[PDB]
Parts: structure tokens; C-alpha cells; sequence
């Protein structure tokens, strides 16, 4: 019952579910069969940065991932948010592991809204994560810690992560994320993230999302569905 | 029980409990009896702008109103708010009437927290309210309409201000006001108000404050307690 | 032998050098010849707003004009501006009057750019304008004054348009606009601008543009070259 | 003939010149006679950050300096800035060394400067230096290179400090730092610095300055003078 606009980093092919025979970067429209993906060399043990890019004029949501040396995926779709989106918004994290499994390492996470009419703006920044984060609302596995970090998805004490796990992360104030007056609506997401697994492949990825206010997790939306949605359509 | 920082725009002297025998603007360290006040010539009718700033280093609480013919008061006081507040806070407007009356309107508020380490934000801008702000907590009497305004305290059809009325408008998420390894802790708070009576004298008037997450209107806080505090101490 | 990229509000139309046959918002890159344009209400003695907006990924230039009746016009155009521009560049707002005139007025301008790798920022932001604006490049006839506005062309005592006139505006900082190695090269501009006129017809508009440092006015550019360009090309 | 308002972070004790008998901030108004200092720790080969804060409101320009390790200084004097600077002035970095000498390494710097009235405002972050920064004026020994810093004293191939060295970096466009109607004119910079020295003392130390326009450096106003001053008085 959720709507869901995501950008996924989907670090495993889930072939038979319409994801391409690579790990890739994905815009998700209301399903996890991504409307547009681009192939990502996901970087074993090293910290990536995500940005998120979308405005009302252009009407493009695009997303870039690049990791220090400097290897970057991009992906864009042309999509009307106004058409898709409920007025009022939460911003979130989702990750996600299987049958295969990853550390989902949140380092640092920033957002900013606007609407430009004829403004209002929500902007925050976490560059470090508390252990008591009032301002966040935390789902299944999702923990912050005193590292500084948010884990999305579950880690052992020995510092290794564990399998069949989903979390996220929401702001806590609902986002106005359009308006039908407003001239210009654009969001703007950048997040680090350290996904690193000792296991035969990675699985299965981190998601940045808007969704309805009171969005939870849907049951049995571990592994490939990456926290987001309650099936494969 | 409720912990209070507040800067209040007090249109009434209530020289009984150490107002002085002018319309002033003052820095409220957990008590309605200022800690510091300035003289004040609140223009009827007519558009101002409060600008509240701190940071941890100076540890000087500052305010000013002005209206746009440039007539301004300031009022500063130094005090450690690591001392004062909580850790994590929500950030309000608050305004009440009592036996005299006034519009308490405001127009537009914008707030930006930040600590810096060794950075973590928060910013909103409202320049225009609407009449269901998911991102605001509405106590009392506070409306936000049509008219894109927050009615902090009720006015009546006809556009009149009412007596004994108090309201309050907290932003929705928690704020981490201060943090005891951040190098800087400031905060910035901006409002346009709109404060008009036909009325022998205007009463009582708007405060920005900082509270625990939990704050809520004190019961018998209308008129001089500017829905702050439970009593006059 | 200057480089330009420009959002123009093209208040003329000139249909033997490609112009529509209505007045419209064009995206010209290197070129008058708009690569795109969409139909725009000019309205005579009202205070409009543009908006301009680009990022790397996307690789999308929008602009949208828009006043506060809600009347708007917007135009997007894919193009990768890493391939147009050099490095370095000013940015700048520019108007012509000709054979017919308006007041090019511009009550307030503001730009961000940033690079973000694997961030460097300029944003200004002038919402009233001095009479000696250290920090602006006037070419031409562009004046700044007591009255807080940039007038762009010249203007009569009486406050009446004057034709043949041609001025512009760049902030005085060279931008850094792209950067090979960065993941995201993102830049907004806004500005409020009163276009008014008694004459039969308004002439000749407004343009938002980015150039090499050393740009100056092209010789006879004037009128329908908008004081981007040495010829129609 | 300069007038100067500086940050200064003093690495060597000129005791006879009214230094303290340590390393030590302070706050220079029109004197390297600091008007306030406070004790320094400074952390060879550690990478520190400065920040500075000033409002027209409380009056007050505020420093402080840390290390990762959490050790920080802070220094604050009241000051009315309004009666000190010009209107228009340029903001930089300066740094020194004499008989005694450290690498005088700049990492990142930003600034804001807003005037609010009845808002102006200039930002501009450096996280990272490149070759040719155009957007800087570059005096004395100071460059900006490959490795993406600001060597504000020359170092030798080797990567070892020189003596009798004095580089200063000044923004490019001047900064509209005070207006008389500005309600709130206020300032904040940071910058990140690696002070390394192999000297049985380190010197002379770094500062972020206030100055005219036209401001250059002195002459003989190496070591000690900080490349603010011409003399000690
Ligand atoms: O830019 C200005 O000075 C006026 C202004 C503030 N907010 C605005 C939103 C839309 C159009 C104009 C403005
Ligand atoms: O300024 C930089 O480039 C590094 C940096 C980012 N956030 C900081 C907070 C405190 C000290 C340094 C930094
Ligand atoms: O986001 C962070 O905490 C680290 C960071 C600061 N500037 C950055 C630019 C690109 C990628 C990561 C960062
Ligand atoms: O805050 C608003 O909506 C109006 C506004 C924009 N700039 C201002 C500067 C001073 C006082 C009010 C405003
Ligand atoms: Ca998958
Ligand atoms: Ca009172
Ligand atoms: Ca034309
Ligand atoms: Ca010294
Ligand atoms: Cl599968
Ligand atoms: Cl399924
Ligand atoms: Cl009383
Ligand atoms: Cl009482
Ligand atoms: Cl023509
Ligand atoms: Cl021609
Ligand atoms: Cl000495
Ligand atoms: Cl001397
Ligand atoms: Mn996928
Ligand atoms: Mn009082
Ligand atoms: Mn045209
Ligand atoms: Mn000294």
C-alpha cells in the first residue's frame, strides 16, 4: 500500500526479478523493477558516495555513485514526481541481505528540499550518527551506534554481517516535497556508505527512498525487494 | 517541569513580576522574569522581524526586532546553554493574549542548528504556512490557513484578535542543540510577526523558545506566561 | 571571440533571425539562434522571477519564468556543458533595448555553484543593490542605485526606457563551472527583474549567462543580440 | 596604511612585542599587540581547524582552533567591527616564518558573510586548492598546487619549511562586510591548517584577516608581523 520512488545500489542480480546479470544502480518507480539501471562496479571494503539529483523543471531523477579512485556509474529517467508522489513525504536508507549478505555502512547522509514559488526548505546533514538519534526513525535491523555510523542491516559483535536482514533509516519531520503552485520543487540526497562482505557475492544493496509519511517495512521484503516493496511486480 | 530558553517580544508591562514600564524584548533563562530585556516600540499593524543567534564559543544569546522604517531593539546575555538545555530540544513559536488582546501572526520562520567537530545541520525556512503543516506540532490555539499565516493565538471570523488565548507551533523534528565534543554549537532563528489591536493596549506577546522534546502548553499559562511557564517565579 | 551559454527572456520577436513569432524563453548556447525556446506571457510593469538550473548528470539546462499571478513559462535542453565552456568562467545578467524599449530593471540576483568529487562552492545572493557594488563588473549603460535595483539599460530622469542601450552585470569572482575529476558540477541562478514599457511594443529582453572571465560587451549588440553576441550565427 | 582585523594562531612567543611565554590565538585589531589571546597547544604535523565568528548584535568576534585529539583553544573579545573596517573589504589567509620555521599548510577554508536588513550574502568553500586558483589573489611566497592545498610560506622540493617567508590568499571579490541599515551583518570562517615543523621551535604562525581592498603585504613583515603589519605597535 506504500509508494515508493528509490534509488537502489543493487550489488546482486536477481536475473528472473529484471535486474540486469550485473551489480547496478537503478531508479525505482513504485517497483523494484527499476524503470532505468546502469551497470556499477561496487568496491569491496571502500567507502562510496551517492548523490541524488531531481527538479520539477528538467523532471529528471538522477543519481550518480563514485567511490575515491574516481570509477563512477550515473543513471537518469525522465519522471513527473507530482504524478507519483504523495504531497507530503518521509526521506529514508533501506538496505537489504539474503541467502548472500554485506556490511549496509552508513558513514554520513544529508538532504535538502525546496519549493520556489510566486520559499520553504528542509535541509539536514549527519556526518556522524549517535547512539540515541531522536531525529531519526529506525526500522528492523537499522542500528547507530557510538562508531558514529548507522548499520542498516545486522552486524555480529566480531564485526561481520549477517544474512536475511533489513533496516532503514527515516527523518523524522515529514518533507512538502511538491506543491501544485510551486514554480520550482527540487530535492538534492548525498550519502557514504562502506559495503564490504567476506561471502562468494555481496547482496543485495542500499536504497535512498521517499515514501508516504507512516511507510514501513513491508513483511518479507528482505533480500532482493531491498526493504521497499512487499513483492517483485 | 518543562525546561525553557526563550526570546520574548513582550507588548504589556506586567511590572509586578519584574517587567519593566515599557513594551520590551527579553532573554528568558527558565523563568518569564528576563534575564535581560530592552525597550521596545512594537508598531501596530505593522510587519517585524526577529533575528535570534547563539553560538558555544561567544556563549552569548542575541536578539533583535526591527520593522522596515529601521527602528530596532537588541537585548544580549551570556550563558552557556550546555548548562541550560537538553541535549536534544524542539524549537517553537508561542504567543498568548490575556484580559487585552492582539493578532499574534506570523508570516514567515526559518531556524539552521549545526555542530561542528572534529559537522552535523539542521535547517527549515517557512515563508509560507499551509492549513495542514505535517512539519509543525499546532498546541492550543495555533491555526495555519489558507492565508499561507500561523495564527498563533484565535482571532475570530471577522479578523479580530480574542482574549485569554495561548498557541504554539513546534517544528516536528528534534533538534541536537548541543553535543559535549562539538568544537561549535550555534543556532540561528528568524520570524516575521504581524501583531495588531484596536484594544486600549496590546497584550501579551510572541517568544521563540527551546524546550525538552515533550514540551506542551503549561495549564493557567495564557496572558503574561506567554504559554511558556506554569507560573511567574 | 567570447564563449556564451545563456537563459534569455526574449521580450521581440526577430522571426528572420529564428525567433518565434511571440515573445519567449530560450536556451543559446553559443548563439543567439536559441537552441530551444517556449512561449512567454511578458507581463507589462509586473515583477517576474526566473529560475536556471543545470547539473552534470542530467546534463540538462532548465529555465522557468514565472509571475505572481502564476503565469509560467519553462524550456530544457540537453546539453553537456563540460563540452561548451571553459573551466573558468563569469557569470552575468544582460539586457538591450533598439528601435523599441523597456526598462530592464533587476530587483535581485542569486547563484550557487558547486563541485563535488571523490566540494568546492560560490554562492551570492543580492536582494538590494548599492550605488558602488564593489563585488559587480557594470559593462555598458547597466547602472546600480539608491532605489536597491540593477538597471540593466539606460533610463530616463523621468524614469522612462531609452533605446539602443545595452548593459550587463557579472559578479566580480571568476566560477570554477566544471571539473573533469568532479562526480557532480551543479549551478542555480535566480532573479527578479520589472520589465516595463509604454511603447507600442517592448524590446528586447533580459538574458542570465556564463562566459570566459574577459567577456565584455560585443560591439553592436545592441537591440536583438541581447549584448551576448557579435552577429545572428 | 592597511587596516587589519585578524585571527591570528601564534606558534612563536615574541614576549618583548606582548606576546604571552607561549603559542597562543588572539584576536588583532589594527595591532599585532593582540587585544586578547589564549593558550595554544599546537600539534605538529596534525592537521587543525580554526573557526570565527562574528554578529553586529552581540559584538563579539569569537576563535577557537582544535586538533582531532579534541584539544581546542578559544579567544573572544567585544569589538564593534561597524567602527573598525570599511564598508568593502577583502578576507585571507596570511602566514609567516623568520630565524624559526613550519610548513604553513592550508587544507580547506570557507566563509559566509550576510547583511540582513528591514538579506546580501556571499559564501565560498576551498575543500580543495587547484594550480590556477582564479578565484584567489595569491601574495608574496604563497601557491596553490597538485596535492590540492594552499602553501601559504614557500617549502622546499623536499617538502621542508624556509625561513623569512611570508604568502597570504585573499578572495578574489571584495565582501560588503557592514552596511548601517544591515539589522544583522555577521561573519563566520574555518579553515583547516598543517603547522609541521623539524625546528627546535616552530614559527610564526597563521591568520585569517579582515582588510581594504587594495590591502597587500607589508614590507619587513615577515616573522613576527604575521604579513599583516609593517611594525609591532
Ligand atoms: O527574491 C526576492 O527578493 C523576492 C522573493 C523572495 N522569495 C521569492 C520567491 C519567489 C519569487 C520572488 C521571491
Ligand atoms: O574541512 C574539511 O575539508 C574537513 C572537515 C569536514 N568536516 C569537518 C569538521 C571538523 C574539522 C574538519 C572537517
Ligand atoms: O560526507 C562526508 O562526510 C565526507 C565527504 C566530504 N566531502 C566529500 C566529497 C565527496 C565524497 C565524500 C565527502
Ligand atoms: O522573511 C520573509 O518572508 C520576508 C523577508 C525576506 N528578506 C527579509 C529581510 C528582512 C526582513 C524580512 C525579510
Ligand atoms: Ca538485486
Ligand atoms: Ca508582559
Ligand atoms: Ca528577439
Ligand atoms: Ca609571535
Ligand atoms: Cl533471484
Ligand atoms: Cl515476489
Ligand atoms: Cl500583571
Ligand atoms: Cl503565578
Ligand atoms: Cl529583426
Ligand atoms: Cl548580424
Ligand atoms: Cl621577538
Ligand atoms: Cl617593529
Ligand atoms: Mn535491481
Ligand atoms: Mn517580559
Ligand atoms: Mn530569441
Ligand atoms: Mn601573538
Amino acid at each position: 500500500a506504500d509508494t515508493i520512488v528509490a534509488v537502489e545500489l543493487d550489488t546482486y542480480p536477481n536475473t528472473d526479478i529484471g535486474d540486469p546479470s550485473y551489480p547496478h544502480i537503478g531508479i525505482d518507480i513504485k517497483s523494484v523493477r527499476s524503470k532505468k539501471t546502469a551497470k556499477w562496479n561496487m568496491q569491496n571494503g571502500k567507502v562510496g558516495t551517492a548523490h541524488i539529483i531531481y527538479n520539477s523543471v528538467g523532471k529528471r531523477l538522477s543519481a550518480v555513485v563514485s567511490y575515491p579512485n574516481g570509477d563512477s556509474a550515473t543513471v537518469s529517467y525522465d519522471v513527473d514526481l507530482d504524478n507519483v508522489l504523495p504531497e507530503w513525504v518521509r526521506v529514508g536508507l533501506s538496505a537489504s541481505t539474503g541467502l548472500y549478505k554485506e556490511t549496509n555502512t552508513i558513514l554520513s547522509w544529508s538532504f535538502t528540499s525546496k519549493l520556489k514559488s510566486n520559499t520553504n526548505a528542509l535541509h539536514f546533514m549527519f556526518n556522524q550518527f549517535s547512539k540515541d538519534q531522536k531525529d531519526l526513525i529506525l526500522q528492523g535491523d537499522a542500528t547507530t551506534g557510538t562508531e558514529g555510523n548507522l548499520r542498516l542491516t545486522r552486524v555480529s559483535s566480531n564485526g561481520s554481517p549477517q544474512g536475511s536482514s533489513v533496516g532503514r533509516a527515516l527523518f523524522y519531520a515529514p518533507v512538502h516535497i511538491w506543491e501544485s503552485s510551486a514554480v520550482v520543487a527540487s530535492f538534492e540526497a548525498t550519502f557514504t556508505f562502506l559495503i564490504k562482505s567476506p561471502d562468494s557475492h555481496p547482496a543485495d544493496g542500499i536504497a535512498f527512498f521517499i515514501s508516504n509519511i507512516d511507510s514501513s517495512i513491508p513483511s518479507g521484503s528482505t533480500g532482493r525487494l531491498l526493504g521497499l516493496f512487499p513483492d517483485a511486480n
